[PDB]
């Protein structure tokens, strides 16, 4: 399968052309620098509707064949922040070590870590996981992620995708 | 724009006879001595019945207006420690975090922090949270978790609240 | 005088139809016996990755074994046959989050992956139901971790008591 990496900023502001998405653009940044695969972007910024949320997740993975998809955005204690519910109504099977851990090296920034909601779950050869906002931010979790994610979507029948080992190392027991 | 905490005490014990309440009175001391904005506390002692429970907290954050709640026992493995069920059926939204950060806390001085089902969530603009029963458990839990109750607050349109900066930083944003 | 029991159950399509060396399953009973010094015994069983059998396995052990205590191996990876968290969250009244959060954590050190294992743990009557792992070092690592809490878990829904030698591994209980 051809790898295809969706790429999900929720947000009002960006939506709207108000401001630019550095959270949108780190993760592509990322993407790029890790990756040494040949992989393509599906990149796609909406305002914070659950409605669209859960159809764009949808989308992305079935038919725009994502095998991995980055959400970043809505994830916090307030009633808007709704990425995590979108996620839970799309996918068929959680992945709990996901948050726990990204909180977890979250913490050694912020006390607020634990405010946030940012979960991962499995739709069909899909792997989606939500990521914080500040560029910064989203850098950590994933490198703290990342390199259990090739695996996981080899596991679920995904698209093959490998990092430089000098930059994330992708774990495959 | 008042803040009022709740404050209350789940006993498995009410048909036994409850003699004391060190629980209750460790978090009500904790919260006099960090807390330096004003605020009224709403203490309640109840039995552990589930349907008691979950109007206990609604009560409170209804019709007495909390902006925090604050609970203390049944929260073991227990079939009659009901007080996570109680919190999950009466938030809207959960928050891991907080569970995940207190027994990851608790667990060095206390190997069966595992066995707590301690949780956390929102109902309307009120923060509701599980807390373990043993006063110095009470203690260490509220240090990790105080930090960043003031601000989840904040982002839920509840009452101000600020902390004594020497004691416990109230981190915001 | 309850009797204690206790519940090892293989998960796995591949060794149900048979298997020279159950190594996971060795390890785990190799382990108990190690560090368990109260009397007690073992009921076996290998059954294939279907939600169904492993449910009503589970239940047998629990409600007709008399076990208070069941541990499993295999099944609770991203892999959509991967159902044993599944099967454990039916059959169980209540769950306990501080296992699956704690072992993942120790199974981190040495393996980025295991965030990506769904193993949880639960309650069903006076019987605790924990999911370890399959790789022989994350089952030696989950177990130091949450076997401390094992036996007073145990203690508090009202199951066989269990006691381990305080030099291996000390069973925590805490009064009042």
């Amino acid at each position: 399968k051809k790898a295809v990496i969706g790429v999900v900023t929720i947000s009002d502001r960006a939506s709207k052309g108000i401001y630019e998405d550095i959270s949108g653009k780190a993760i592509i940044d990322y993407l790029k620098d890790v990756i040494i695969t040949p992989f393509e972007v599906e990149y796609r910024v909406i305002p914070d509707e659950r409605d669209l949320i859960e159809k764009t997740l949808i989308e992305l993975a079935d038919e725009k064949g994502c095998s991995l998809i980055l959400t970043t955005g809505g994830t916090g204690p307030a009633p808007r922040d709704v990425t995590p519910e979108a996620t839970e109504a799309v996918c068929e099977k959680m992945l709990p070590g996901f948050g726990e851990l990204m909180r977890q090296v979250s913490l050694k920034q912020v006390p607020t870590a634990i405010l946030s909601r940012q979960t991962a779950g499995i739709r069909g050869s899909c792997l989606i996981v939500n990521l914080p906002g500040k560029p910064q931010s989203i850098k950590v979790c994933l490198d703290a992620v990342m390199p259990a994610i090739p695996y996981c979507i080899d596991l679920i029948g995904g698209a093959y995708i490998d990092t430089d080992p000098n930059k994330v190392k992708a774990f495959r027991p």
